[PDB]
């Protein structure tokens, strides 16, 4: 559900308009080093054409690849550009989801699996949802079998977890006893094997 778009920006005053974070050697999200938007300068040249968006990902300046490169090489590319500078950037769609409701019973083990993300921890770029990152093998998730990694934790009980930070999801997951309600939102796209 990736969308890609070339935005073609004219050098200013003041350069691009924008902010970037990321680079092979200091990763803006751990391991990806896709140089990533963090800011758009009002009234710079990014504003002004109002494609680009915190969050887009630049995998070319031009002719040039910066995927995988060093923060120093992209802000060069950059640099480098000339005047009209041809952004070819990518920004993930939000895949269309189905609510379910998994009930799990909070034995000695515990619920028996791993979340990430939440405001301050984000999983994907842009991306405030609390998601299960690991299902432990004979425990009470993976027992239930439903839980799915990449499955997104909407609400625990009767607490949701739409745009906070990450020690408020990992609470609200520990504050619970016996019986646990877990709201998940799944891809709804399927394919079934016949």
């Amino acid at each position: 559900s990736m969308e890609y778009e070339e935005i073609t920006l004219e050098r200013g005053n003041s350069g691009l308009g924008f902010s970037i974070a990321g680079g092979t050697d200091n990763p803006h999200i751990g391991d990806d080093p896709s140089i990533f938007i963090t800011k758009i300068i009002p009234g710079g040249a990014a504003a002004q054409d109002g494609r680009l968006r915190v969050n887009d990902s630049i995998l070319f300046v031009n002719e040039v690849d910066v995927r995988e490169v060093t923060h120093s090489a992209a802000v060069e590319a950059l640099k480098e550009a000339g005047s009209i500078v041809r952004l070819y950037v990518m920004r993930r769609k939000p895949p269309a989801e189905k609510v379910m409701e998994i009930k799990l019973i909070k034995g000695p083990k515990g619920l028996g699996f791993s979340i990430a993300g939440g405001v301050g921890n984000q999983h994907i770029p842009g991306d405030n949802s609390i998601y299960v990152t690991k299902i432990i093998e004979g425990g009470a998730a993976h027992k239930d079998g439903r839980l799915q990694i990449g499955d997104k934790i909407l609400a625990v009980n009767s607490v949701g977890l739409e745009d906070v930070m990450h020690e408020d999801a990992v609470a609200a997951l520990k504050n619970t006893y016996d019986v646990v309600y877990l709201k998940v939102a799944k891809p709804s796209n399927a394919e079934t094997m016949a």
